[PDB]
């Protein structure tokens, strides 16, 4: 097709930046629709490594246009860091980059907001921990916040920075009894990078239409995992937005029956990070196994990442809310060497009975035992392999299975952490 | 189709009632995706005329299934207050009605907010606010808000509930100089329709994939009207959710790739409710003559809606973010007797440039000059008309021209309130 949506199925962590860049070599536009400065994407260009979390992830192909939409929430803070860097590593980021006028703007007031919440409402707790996404997407919901558009007319622009600035700075400071944030140097602040916004500003949803009417490929990337998604995910346990495929429509203004094509990234076993609901973790030894064999710790404060067997069950809730098109399983590698692969393929609920759908998030997760259903291993290695004709028959096995389980095919297959380690069966683009 | 979403393409009162009614004895289901008790729906029910702002109309039958898809903000007090009154009358709404377990919950707090913010943000000259829609949203998105499936837990609502009731008595005495709400009644209230509430739950997603696997007839309806979607409408006059036909897959569970035809309702000529950009708005008589006839009275203290000309512009706008499969053309009769009539083809821009796109509330409205195409009119009633042929070609041109200048079908056209006055040229369902 020529509208594909990219995005992992599980809690993060699937292995999403690889398929990215990898899809965007044979797509003309990139676009981000939700979300924000969380991304996580890590990158090499300047012979230096860098990690981006809002520019979208095609800014170095030459060809590309990558576009941020109405659904991202804005930090200009953080654009000119990411923007500065990939200048100075000589990339035409101004040339190659557009936003929506739509685009809902963080400020320090927004972090501020969320820094002294978690603190207060208790500091090991999941309040929010820092950047503003919250309080930016609150609001824009109640209507008073900013947008990119407002940038456009400086005198409105003072004023109602003020009529917002106020009533914030009162609930910091009489509620939660923080400093308040000095208004001038927001002003200041974005004042001096405003007429680039200003310059990249274009009309999206019409730009996109136009794109579906000519025929461009355009690859949509959601930047966080589906699980987490603020409403069908298990809650509370949740992230700040929407995370799943039907936030497209919303995130940038294309329709929804324009969606032709949705991949879901998979990783051959799972992993969380904090606390939440999650049936298949391992405990002792084949946990500390599929953790040491890949790469699962930190990565920002990460004390650790717990580690299970696929379970089955969720993943087909993801295949609904998404209405996938088809997956993309990573790290199978990781497999290797290992006596036998169970996967899950249903619950056992606290009261005694076995359910094959994924209990509401208002039932004991943490009751839930799962039948697994196990299945032999493979010594070989998979790590390098560049077709299907060197997977083993095991290994051609544990996919079916997860086929014949999820009811939705495996079209790309990834047997290593790099672009020659991968095998494209289908191929979103074509199909 | 077979998955049929169904909605207003301006800015709302474009007569949806009627299809909807219509519609829904086709349908094995019928959905809410977003809004709260706004829907206003007179219902006659068997006798007695009945007005329902939440429960579909859907409810009057013996054999479809009513939900409340979790993107609609819940209200237990409204809801009992429309069960007995439903059940007074002999309708077994307890036995048809679903609710999903993600719909935030509307509260005591959430109107005695809306009721203070209007006060101080607002003026003498009906201040029509009070509901909690707006707050509850507020809360949703920033993880601090109760739903539906928390009542499953009552000694975690008690908790929880204090937590966020301590917050808002802070702003509502604090910073609004308004009273607070009394905690121990709002959790004693809600108490008292709980085990109500929860016994109605049910999981929506599974439900709607099991009648889309097995190909049941399923209807989606929006609330509001397409131009006043939180994110793609003329920003500070739009509401507080999103209105458009991508807020499917979100408020209800049901990925994107599985609407199959999206029904735009259609009316003759555009009318507005408030302040906000109407570029057609009409100060003479014709105007009058528009409102007169097409009874545009707010049905209840209203105050005479804006009128205009229809706009193929806005409609076009509306016709891109939904994906619009074909149009659904109301009060077409309201035209009848008028010696000529226009309609809008482009916008001139201050600067000369004549242009086919609304401007990007940015860029603004205030400024656009409109352009019309003036055909004449027809004085042969049109009113009760049952087929294509008893039309005259005047109003013929008209239907054919707006097909063109938009370029979706009107494959539904409505001459009569009542239900026989409907000519079907298409049929959603069997497309
Ligand atoms: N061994 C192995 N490593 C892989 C494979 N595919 C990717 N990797 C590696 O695993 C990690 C996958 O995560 P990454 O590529 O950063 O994407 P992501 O984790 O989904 C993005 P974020 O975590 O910010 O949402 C990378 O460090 C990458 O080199 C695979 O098939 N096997
Ligand atoms: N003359 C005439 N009257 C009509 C026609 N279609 C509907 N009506 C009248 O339309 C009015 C509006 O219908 P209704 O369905 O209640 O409102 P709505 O547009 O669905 C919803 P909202 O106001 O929330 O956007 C009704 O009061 C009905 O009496 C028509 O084709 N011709």
């Amino acid at each position: 097709g020529n509208n594909v949506v990219v995005l992992g199925t599980q809690w993060g962590d699937e292995g999403k930046g690889k398929i990215v860049d990898l899809l965007t070599e044979r797509a003309k536009y990139v676009v981000r629709y939700q979300g924000g400065h969380n991304a996580g994407h890590t990158l090499v260009i300047n012979g230096e490594k860098t990690v981006l979390h809002l520019i979208p992830s095609g800014i170095l192909r030459e060809n590309v246009t990558s576009i941020i939409g109405n659904g991202v929430v804005l930090s200009p803070a953080a654009l000119m860091k990411e923007m500065k860097e990939l200048e100075d590593r000589g990339i035409p980021v101004r040339e190659r980059l557009l936003l929506s006028e739509a685009c809902p703007l963080i400020l320090d007031y927004h972090v501020a907001l969320d820094n002294a919440r978690e603190k207060a409402r208790g500091a090991k707790a999941i309040g929010t921990t820092g950047r503003g996404i919250g309080p930016a997407y609150e609001d824009k919901v109640a209507r008073r916040g900013l947008r990119v558009g407002d940038l456009f007319d400086k005198e409105t622009f003072a004023e109602k920075l003020k009529e917002v600035m106020e009533y914030h700075n009162f609930q910091l400071v009489n509620y939660y009894k923080a400093e308040a944030v000095d208004y001038q140097k927001v002003l200041d602040d974005t004042m001096a990078v405003a007429d680039i916004l200003t310059s990249m500003v274009v009309d999206v949803s019409d730009l996109l239409d136009q794109a579906r009417q000519r025929g461009d490929f355009v690859m949509f990337e959601g930047a966080q995992g589906t699980l987490l998604d603020i409403d069908h995910g298990t809650y509370p346990y949740v992230t700040s937005s929407n995370t799943t495929a039907g936030g497209v429509a919303t995130g940038s203004g294309l329709g929804p029956r324009y969606v032709d094509y949705v991949l879901g990234i998979l990783k051959a076993y799972s992993t969380r990070v904090g606390a939440g609901p999650f049936p298949t973790e391992l405990f002792d030894e084949t946990g500390e196994f599929l953790c040491k064999q890949g790469n699962e710790f930190g990565a920002t404060t990460g004390r650790r990442r717990r580690t299970g067997w696929l379970d089955t069950v969720a993943v087909r809730r993801a295949v609904q809310l998404n209405s996938l098109s088809g997956f993309c399983l990573t790290k199978l590698d990781v497999l290797d060497g290992l006596k036998e692969v169970k996967l899950c393929v249903a619950y056992r609920m606290p009261d005694g009975r076995e359910v094959t759908t994924t209990p509401l998030a208002a039932d004991d997760w943490k009751g839930v035992e799962p039948i697994y259903e196990t299945m032999p291993g493979w010594s070989e290695s998979t790590f390098g392999v560049k077709d299907r004709s060197g997977l083993p028959q095991a290994a051609l096995n544990y996919i079916k299975r997860i086929e014949e389980l999820t009811g939705v095919p495996i079209d790309i297959i990834s047997t290593g952490p790099d672009r020659t380690e991968t095998m494209i069966l289908r191929d979103p683009f074509d199909a």
